[PDB]
């Protein structure tokens, strides 16, 4: 018989479990699945907590979400393929669900799946080794509930431990003497803290955009964002100037590359994350940049230096839930032997290279979206996963992109066509800038 | 030769290296020494950084110190018996040096000791296992300069990783929703942030004492401190007040056991730390409360379930630097063979029980001080550690305590007798509450 260890109970690990349970429904025998989760409850990033730094058990807080956060993409872009919205909420909702709403939705199908009984919560994995003679992986985990660490052999390890949790926190001259709050996005929690204040937001990507907005919505005196590469470029509110790279701080004085100046009360470092695995030896440890074509993963899921070990979700993410399903099915199939991996490490490296180069062929954002779209499509064709209208996802993604470039601060006040009934979403009872309440029930009436 | 691995290059780990160096200079054979240090530099808690949470490498920030921190005790009670403050600084400085100053003193000693060549920085330990059949420990460490993990065998392991870095962070009702800053002391860095605010300081121990005082010195609008057991009991300033146990928060308003009420702008959790070792298996992982009689440590230093493993600094601390020394010399001598461990585990366990029982014989403060004094005497008598006036050091704490009950806010404007000379240190050039500059240059003029 076989046993498989899944590290993480975020959307990815959860997707993996759904994958095995699905095959077992159909009538397939499956190996024992053990899923280790560090937190007390499933949901990965979506499992919000006020904590920052180390959690109550002393482990580093995984959560990177803050209050007042709504879906960054239209929900129509992420709608599951085996369980849809209305089926869980009963009704049609607006196009940008708040965190709680989406968490409840993520919760919906996982509960319905009866997978929870596979998850060991409060159980950070401490280490994973591979013995070539047994052909077994040895996972080592600490059970916080009983304060005891133990070890166990598995035939496979599927690492679903995320990569938007270990922050890149760069030092700039003046940071250690700045008389104000300096915080990475991983630790940002409540925008009310910056009400009436002058915020500096470093970065030009998703977090800078959304965290900047949050603080604008909740009353910052002003927003200053700064880029080091391409500006976010959107049409910013009155209190929002975008500026070139920081040189240094002197007091509360930000000096920028164009010689200009601004005094700010607070700095939110929206400078991204690293793929970091504290629990992996060199010959298992994935090392890569954040991007659509992840180094060292054949088919974007199988570890080239040891193909009995897998990784989910390690790509940068235009597509999310639907991708992790596509990935999890594939990894499932490879484990059940419906799919046979190459024994030729050269050829697995070839596959990665090809992905990298194709990814690099164009820098246009619609090309990039389309690209991960072709990826999902690739995967879904190679397993019994329900083929679905991905191009329909893409078309939503394209409308999204036109709404943000249109009016960055109102883009969440739009609706998009559904992909299962082509029916364009209703509007929300309330405008985003007015919708100060965050709660699920406020959203749902 | 034998090899010994030292975990940590703070004061205890550094004391341990000095110990081994001193022995070898005198011409005793010594095992090879490898000291693994997480941080970029030595210093342990005294190596300050602005960072909180995870460090530039993704490892948890060890630092628990803040800006404007000064020695909370008389420098007289911690002076290296083999390296006087006079030998280092050349003159005679006041009794409560700022962080930077004592840091330079710690570094001064290991400078002269030429032991830095033994230290591997940016190299946190990942794991320690013992194998009884080879009678060697296996140490897995990760080198962030080469981003490479490796494993090596050692005949002894001396863990000096400290226990004031992994915080105890309780949940109280309303923490999830408080409109303001909630920060544990371990993440606290700059008191200026609290200028003008009604601060809530939870706790009644050293941390709440000092951090509350920093907040007040640097202009907090008001301080409220709450206890769950015994009030701190000091004659506080007029804008400072102690309340019984917090029950909950409602918006910005705190509720205490006495049914009273106060609105607060920020909460600093000075609720302490845990003994936490993310890198040890059940069979080597010290588990103990923070006190003077540490559990499962023979002579306060040798893990009783495997006495080839030792631990430094795990006790609560009145005495600090020279205790670390006594311990370091002891452990050294036990490893060299100048001391023999009891063949009977019952004996080691017996030794720990008598220490607990004697710590518990009385709850009076002077008696605790004397108790730790006796431990240092006990240890010192068994090695060739330089003798030094322990009683005198003890009288320094007795006067220190007196000065604190007399004036909790000025106790640092005081001098004490050198354990070597007997004469009162010079007065510093500025009252503490006015000494806003904490630099080593301002201090030494
Ligand atoms: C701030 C933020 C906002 C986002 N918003 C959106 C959005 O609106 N829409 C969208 O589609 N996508 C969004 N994403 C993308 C997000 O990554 C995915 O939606 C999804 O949460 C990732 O799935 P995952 O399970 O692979 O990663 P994670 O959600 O990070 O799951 C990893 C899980 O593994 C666990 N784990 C980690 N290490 C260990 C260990 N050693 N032992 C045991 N368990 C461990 C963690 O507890 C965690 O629960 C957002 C990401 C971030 C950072
Ligand atoms: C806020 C605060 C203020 C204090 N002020 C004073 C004072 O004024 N006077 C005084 O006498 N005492 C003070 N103390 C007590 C303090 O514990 C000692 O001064 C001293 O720092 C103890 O030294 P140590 O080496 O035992 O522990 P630490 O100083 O904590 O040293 C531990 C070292 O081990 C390293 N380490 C940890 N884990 C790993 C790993 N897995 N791999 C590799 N390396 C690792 C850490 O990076 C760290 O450098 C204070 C303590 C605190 C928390
Ligand atoms: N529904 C979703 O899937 C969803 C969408 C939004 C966010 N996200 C995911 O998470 C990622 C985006 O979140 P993110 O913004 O937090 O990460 P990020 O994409 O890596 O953005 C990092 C930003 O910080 C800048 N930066 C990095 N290091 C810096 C430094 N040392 N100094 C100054 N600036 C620096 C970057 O500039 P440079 O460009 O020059 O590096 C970049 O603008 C996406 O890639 C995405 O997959 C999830
Ligand atoms: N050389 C010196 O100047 C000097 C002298 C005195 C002490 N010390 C040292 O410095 C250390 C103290 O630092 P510290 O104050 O940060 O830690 P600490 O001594 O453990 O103090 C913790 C405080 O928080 C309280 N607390 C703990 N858990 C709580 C919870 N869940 N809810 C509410 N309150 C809670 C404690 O109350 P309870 O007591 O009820 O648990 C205590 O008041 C000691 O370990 C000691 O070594 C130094």
């Amino acid at each position: 018989t076989k046993r498989v260890a899944v590290i993480g109970a975020g959307p990815s690990g959860l997707a993996q479990l759904r994958a095995f349970q699905s095959a077992a429904d159909q009538g397939a025998e499956i190996p024992e699945i053990v899923c280790f989760e560090k937190q007390a409850n499933w949901g990965g990033l979506w499992n919000y907590t006020w904590r920052t730094g180390l959690d109550e058990n002393g482990e580093p807080v995984h959560c990177s979400m803050y209050r007042y956060l709504w879906s960054n993409g239209p929900k129509e872009g992420l709608e599951f393929a085996d369980y849809s919205f209305e089926e869980h909420f009963g009704k049609q909702i607006a196009s940008y669900p708040p965190r709680a709403v989406l968490f409840d939705y993520i919760e919906g199908r996982v509960h319905k799946a009866d997978v929870r009984k596979w998850i060991r919560f409060n159980s950070p994995v401490r280490w994973v080794s591979y013995d070539a003679e047994t052909a077994k992986f040895t996972v080592t985990a600490h059970n916080h509930e009983t304060d005891s660490t133990y070890s166990a052999a598995f035939d496979h390890v599927i690492c679903a431990s995320g990569h938007f949790s270990t922050p890149n926190v760069p030092f700039y001259e003046g940071f250690d003497t700045f008389n104000g709050r300096i915080v990475h996005a991983h630790d940002f929690r409540d925008a009310r803290e910056f009400e009436g204040k002058d915020v500096l937001v470093m970065g030009a990507s998703s977090s800078a955009e959304d965290i900047g907005s949050q603080c604008w919505k909740y009353g910052a005196k002003s927003i200053t964002s700064c880029y080091r590469s391409a500006p976010m470029g959107y049409a910013w509110p009155d209190n929002w100037e975008e500026k070139p790279a920081l040189e240094k701080l002197t007091g509360k004085t930000a000096h920028f590359a164009d010689g200009s100046t601004r005094d700010v009360d607070a700095i939110i470092l929206c400078t991204g994350y690293k793929h970091f695995f504290s629990f992996l030896p060199d010959d298992l440890r994935l090392k890569t940049a954040n991007r659509l074509a992840t180094a060292d993963l054949y088919k974007g899921v199988a570890y080239v230096h040891n193909p009995a070990m897998f990784y989910l979700g390690m790509q940068d993410q235009w597509f999310t839930f639907n991708m992790f399903d596509a990935q999890a099915w594939w990894v499932r199939d490879a484990i059940l032997g419906r799919i046979t991996l190459p024994k030729d490490k050269a050829a697995m490296l070839a596959d990665v290279a090809e992905r990298e180069t194709r990814e690099e062929a164009s820098d246009d954002v619609k090309y990039a979206i389309r690209y991960q779209a072709d990826y999902v499509k690739e995967l879904v064709a190679e397993t019994d996963y329900p083929s679905f209208d991905i191009d329909g996802a893409c078309d939503a993604f394209f409308e999204w992109k036109k709404h943000k470039a249109k009016d960055i601060m109102a883009f969440r006040d739009n609706s998009y066509k559904s992909v299962i009934t082509g029916t364009m979403a209703p509007v929300h009872h309330t405008p985003w800038k007015e919708a100060l309440d965050d709660s699920m029930e406020a959203y749902l009436q």
